[PDB]
DNA sequence: GCTGATGCGTC
DNA sequence: GTCGGAC
DNA sequence: GTCCGACGACGCATCAGC
């Protein structure tokens, strides 16, 4: 066959066995998935490069079987299923070291490249060979070593890391290095991401069905079909696989069965259960209560409190045992044992199984009363004894997925809210229902909402009892909304800020500013203080105008009244003169800066939750910014 | 062991 | 978490 | 709307230099 260098999954008439570049039950070679994320990352259309990887998913499925897995493991940049919590623990400070070692190169002439290029990759790719080549990389052989790295711990792990890491350098050619650096920076940077990827698995399998005896009699099906028509069977077997994934995340338990099985009988294999983490419903957020409105227009809809903690995904299983897991699919059994302890009693002793939608928020015993979620963040979280326990929590329920052996995600909010009801048990400060309201009133909406605030929440989460009311993530992962004081206009805190430095993009921002760091103004010291770092909320031309306006402030060192204690130096130090006008969902307690220090807590300044830039403030001078007493003012009006 | 740095998680 | 770009 | 990847604060757990 031909050499994987010339493979070509972007090719228009795409075979999938005459065109790829291995032989049938070879390992598939890496350099055939380079190949593929360079054909990726060339276009903007995402449809497009669901079509490129699907055209390499098609080969897999028809030549090497076993290869799909790892295949799709890449393709994501995961290391596996996440519950299991294989972690590479490399940082980029690491990884250039490696890049510098395999390049022969100085490590600081290493280190500004990639900064200069924000893209580690370039660095490894565009950097004499006494030994011949070791054998090429495989898929399979690349992932089982980014694993084997996430596997290593303990004292001088790191070395070995480098060893794995190089040696990955030394073996790969053409542009497997630029996507080696790229995947163990955590920065693929492709374009395309899990749904991409479950579309091109599922055309794919429908295309060239696995299982065929080789040579696959039916490679291209559905190629005599109207173009309609080839349309909605596609979306039809995505909707199989998207359904089975969101209710089981996990490709190690997909994949076998995908093969051995086919698509159409896979929901008979893989099914929602208690232990097995699931996706959770997301939320849009909105403008204001109009839009609610209209999203819902058709629909009835409850209003319930936006609590400020960390979801959880309470799994009891028959027979006793619980589990809970983060919104990303993370085990966090061993982080909460006392909710663990707890379980028996938020339940009516019919309750044989469940899995709960709950957040977790921490709670003040003694006061009675919720708890900021800095106070929460400061649990343990690994192997966690109750005993130890400190900070106390309390679940706020907000629905529920599965009850006594049956799957409730196809049943509206309005049964599963009165199951919840019906068959859980609410104790003050341990297990509590949200609060909710069920209107359509804007006035009512607008002081429900200021009540939740009042009452320690963020806002307020809006959902349909009726309508599309479900909790399938796949019909629309999005199916809530969410509404904060700080999304409309002329509400929520602004401040005025100062920018006293910049940072060199990554990625999608190389080549110029991808960050900056603001300040307040000190008026007792006579100091401006930095507060935050700031990196969203501008256009991609109102960021070119940015870099070009504050190109010209660049100077070599820092200001002497400038003050930023622990936060990260900007790349370039900016004479103070921009003002930005900048809006945060809430005022925090930072350990690193130094606006404000003093005013509410002896050791610690205060920084900005969620900021972005909303505008220039030409009008104002350095002098004119917020200064820090105002910000300690509206931290303390938090409460 | 001591110290500071930092990867990855939560939002 | 927020946000804007591509479709 | 959907999908994606730029970027934010911050804290536990754990890394290396010494
Ligand atoms: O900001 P965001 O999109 O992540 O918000 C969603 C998160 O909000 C939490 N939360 C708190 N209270 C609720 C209620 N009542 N319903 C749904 N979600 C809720 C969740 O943790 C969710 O991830
Ligand atoms: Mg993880």
């Amino acid at each position: 066959s031909n050499d994987p260098s010339g493979y070509n999954p972007a090719k228009n008439n795409y075979h999938p066995v005459e065109d790829a570049c291995w032989k049938p039950g070879q390992k598939v070679p890496y350099l055939a998935v380079a190949r593929t994320f360079e054909k990726i990352e060339e276009v903007s259309a995402r449809l497009r490069m669901v079509e490129t990887l699907s055209n390499l998913l098609r080969s897999v499925v028809a030549l090497s079987p076993p290869d799909l897995l790892p295949v799709l493991y890449l393709s994501l940049n995961h290391l596996g299923p996440p519950q299991q919590g294989l972690e590479l623990g490399v940082g980029d400070g690491v990884l250039l070291k490696a890049v510098a070692q395999a390049t022969g190169r100085q490590l600081e002439s290493v280190r500004a490249e990639a900064a200069e290029k924000g893209d580690v990759g370039l660095v490894a790719e565009n950097s004499q060979r006494l030994m011949l080549p070791p054998p090429p990389l495989t898929a399979s052989g690349v992932f089982s070593k980014f694993r084997d790295i996430a596997r290593l711990t303990g004292s001088a792990s790191t070395a070995k890391k480098i060893d794995i890491i190089k040696g990955l350098f030394v073996a790969c050619r053409h542009s497997e290095a630029r996507f080696i650096a790229r995947s163990l920076s955590g920065r693929l940077r492709l374009g395309l991401a899990e749904q991409s990827v479950l579309a091109a698995l599922s055309q794919a399998v429908s295309l060239t069905p696995p299982g065929q005896e080789f040579p696959p009699a039916m490679v291209d099906a559905g190629k005599g079909k109207t173009a309609e028509a080839r349309k909605t069977w596609l979306e039809e077997q995505g909707m199989i696989l998207k359904q089975t994934f969101c209710e089981v995340p996990d490709l190690d338990r997909i994949i076998p069965v995908l093969l051995e099985h086919g698509l159409e009988r896979l929901p008979e294999h893989c099914k929602l259960s208690p232990g097995i983490p699931l996706k959770p419903m997301l939320a849009h957020p909105t403008r204001g209560i109009s839009e609610v409105l209209k999203r819902f227009e058709e629909a009835a809809f409850t209003c319930e409190y936006k609590y400020d903690g960390q979801r959880a995904q309470i799994h009891a299983l028959e027979g006793g045992e619980v589990k809970i897991f983060s919104r990303n699919q993370e085990d966090n059994t061993g982080k909460y044992p006392d909710i663990i302890s707890r379980i028996p009693k938020i339940k009516l002793p019919s309750v044989t199984s469940f899995i709960l939608d709950t957040e977790a928020v921490a709670w003040d015993r003694e006061k009675k009363q919720i708890q900021p979620f800095q106070v929460l963040t400061t649990r343990k979280r690994k192997e966690v004894d109750a005993s130890e326990i400190q900070v106390q929590v309390c679940l706020y329920a907000f629905d529920l997925i599965y009850l006594n052996g049956e799957s409730l995600v196809r049943e509206p909010l309005s049964r599963r809210r009165q199951l919840l009801r019906e068959n859980f048990v609410e104790t003050e400060g341990e297990f509590v229902f949200a609060t909710s309201l069920d209107t359509k009133d804007i006035e009512q909406i607008a002081e429900f909402l200021e009540q939740s605030v009042k009452d320690s929440c963020e806002g307020l989460m809006v959902k349909t009892l009726d309508v599309d009311a479900t909790y399938e993530i796949a019909k629309r992962s999005h199916n809530w909304l969410k509404l904060k004081k700080d999304y409309l206009d002329g509400v929520g805190d602004t401040l005025d800020l100062v920018v006293i430095g910049a940072y060199l993009g990554r990625g999608k921002r190389a080549g110029r500013y991808g960050g900056f760091l603001l300040a307040s103004y000190d008026e007792d010291s006579e100091e401006l203080q930095a507060i935050c770092k700031l990196g969203t909320g501008f256009s991609d031309e109102e960021l070119e105008e940015h870099h070009q306006s504050l190109k010209a402030l660049v100077l070599p060192s820092p200001r002497p009244y400038v003050r930023i204690d622990g936060a990260v130096i900007p790349d370039h130090w900016l004479d103070p003169s921009a003002v930005w006008e900048v809006k945060c969902a809430d005022l925090s307690l930072s350990p690193i800066y130094p606006a404000a220090r003093g005013l509410v807590d002896s050791d610690k300044g205060i920084s900005l939750r969620f900021p972005r830039f909303i505008r220039v403030r030409e009008d104002k001078q350095p002098e004119q910014a917020t200064t820090s007493a105002q910000v300690a003012c509206l931290y303390r009006k938090q409460s």
